[PDB]
């Protein structure tokens, strides 16, 4: 038997030890080899209920990639608490990998196997395993970067839909490139992102159809933010160890419902910290180019309220709470203890 229940979870990944970046040395100081042969055990005519939205596995990641962060992306001033402290802040080789997390002796995790679960409520296939998936800590705005894709249906997931002040996560079943580079040949913090068109908008519109069975119907508006820092009016992320911001509005039209769709970016030096504590400073860009190719796997989502009395919904691109993040690969397991 077993019940609901939070512990100290340990980590676990593939890291090597001679690599200089920044993600591989952390795992190497604070995590254990991968299991080449993990069990999975599929419990028979076992319902389970989940909630995404009260996970310590999602806090406990949370304190992972900060401590990750902290260690490995120190800037050159932090503003924070009032107070400014100077440090030294060297370009480091900075790529994301992924990171098991697993239950110590008497604990294991339940992990949700049906094919549309929506990340809260009663789950009928159920499995029990040690360790998650592989997790790349990838920290971003709007737009859900190289993470897992739903399997059967596009999934709409949250809290509380009728709720416009919770965030909505949107779980692609089909990935659609984006095309990042800040060219080696003028300014230097200049950018750009392309993106596919054609499977954007053919994209979009299958979110479109699938927010409609959630909202009655209703008509489907997508708009760009409406205000905020620009981490979140912009889609904000890190490449290489440098800090994009790109525009987002050719992205999120409602015109288009098939060229390349280039959207202009800058790279930015200060940054609101994700962490929520004040603002940093970094150094400039590095020479040459500067390039990263992501699948977008998801996106973000915030309602416009004051709409009742309409037959429209107003969606804008959202985020800034990491947490969302790591939820949208982390919604299908809870940890239980056992007797
Ligand atoms: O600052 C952030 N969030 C906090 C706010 C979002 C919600 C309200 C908070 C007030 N300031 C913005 C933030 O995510 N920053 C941030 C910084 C770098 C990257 Cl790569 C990123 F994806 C996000
Ligand atoms: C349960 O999982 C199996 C395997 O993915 C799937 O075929 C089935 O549709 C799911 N639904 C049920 C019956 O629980
Ligand atoms: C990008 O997405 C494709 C599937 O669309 C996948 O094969 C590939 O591994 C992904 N790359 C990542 C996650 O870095
Ligand atoms: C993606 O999900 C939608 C429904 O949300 C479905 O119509 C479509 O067939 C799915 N595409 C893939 C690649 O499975
Ligand atoms: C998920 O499914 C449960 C019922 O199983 C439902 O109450 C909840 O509204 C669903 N979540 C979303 C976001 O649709
Ligand atoms: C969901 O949000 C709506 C609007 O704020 C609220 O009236 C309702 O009580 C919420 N539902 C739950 C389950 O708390
Ligand atoms: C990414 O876009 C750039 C645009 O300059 C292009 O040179 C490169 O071939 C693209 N890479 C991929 C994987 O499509
Ligand atoms: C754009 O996407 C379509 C699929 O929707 C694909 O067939 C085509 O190759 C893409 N165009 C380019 C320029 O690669
Ligand atoms: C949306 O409209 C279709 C029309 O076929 C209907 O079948 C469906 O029940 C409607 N869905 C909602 C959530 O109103
Ligand atoms: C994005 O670009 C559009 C078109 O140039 C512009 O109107 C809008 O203000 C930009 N958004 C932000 C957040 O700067
Ligand atoms: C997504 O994964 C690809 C392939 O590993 C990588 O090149 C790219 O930099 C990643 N994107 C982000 C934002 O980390």
């Amino acid at each position: 038997v077993w019940k609901d229940a939070d512990t100290t979870l340990f980590c676990a990944s593939d890291a090597k030890a001679h690599e200089t970046e920044v993600h591989n040395v952390w795992a190497t100081h604070a995590c254990v080899p991968t299991d080449p042969n993990p069990q999975e055990i599929h419990l028979e005519n076992v319902t389970e209920n989940f909630n995404m939205w009260k996970n310590n596995m999602v806090e406990q990641m949370q304190e992972d990639v900060i401590s990750l962060w902290d260690q490995s992306l120190q800037p050159c001033v932090k503003l924070t608490g009032g107070s400014v402290i100077k440090q030294a802040c060297p370009k480091i080789s900075f790529d994301p990998i992924p990171i098991h997390y697993c239950t110590p002796a008497g604990y294991v995790i339940l992990k949700c196997n049906d094919k549309n679960f929506n990340g809260t409520g009663p789950c009928k296939n159920v499995s029990s395993v040690q360790c998650t998936h592989g997790i790349k800590p990838v920290v971003s705005t709007q737009l859900l970067l190289n993470g897992s894709l739903a399997e059967e249906e596009i999934i709409i997931r949250s809290e509380n839909l009728t709720n416009n002040a919770k965030t909505i996560i949107v779980h692609l079943n089909k990935s659609v490139e984006i095309n990042c580079t800040r060219p080696s040949n003028g300014d230097i913090r200049k950018a750009y992102c392309e993106i596919n068109g054609t499977k954007w908008n053919k994209v979009l519109k299958q979110v479109t159809e699938k927010l409609k069975e959630h909202f009655n119907n209703k008509t489907i508006i997508f708009q760009p933010p409406s205000g905020g820092d620009l981490e979140i009016t912009m889609h904000s992320f890190n490449c290489r160890g440098e800090f994009f911001y790109c525009n987002t509005t050719q992205l999120f039209n409602n015109t288009c419902i098939n060229g390349t769709i280039t959207l202009p970016c800058k790279i930015k030096q200060i940054i609101n910290m994700w962490q929520g504590t004040g603002q940093a400073m970094y150094a400039p860009p590095i020479d040459g180019k500067i390039n990263c190719v992501s699948n977008i796997t998801g996106i973000l989502l915030t309602r416009d309220g004051g709409a009742n009395n309409t037959s429209n919904e107003t969606f804008r691109p959202g985020g800034g709470n990491i947490k969302d993040n790591w939820r949208s690969e982390l919604y299908k397991y809870k940890v239980v203890q056992i007797e």
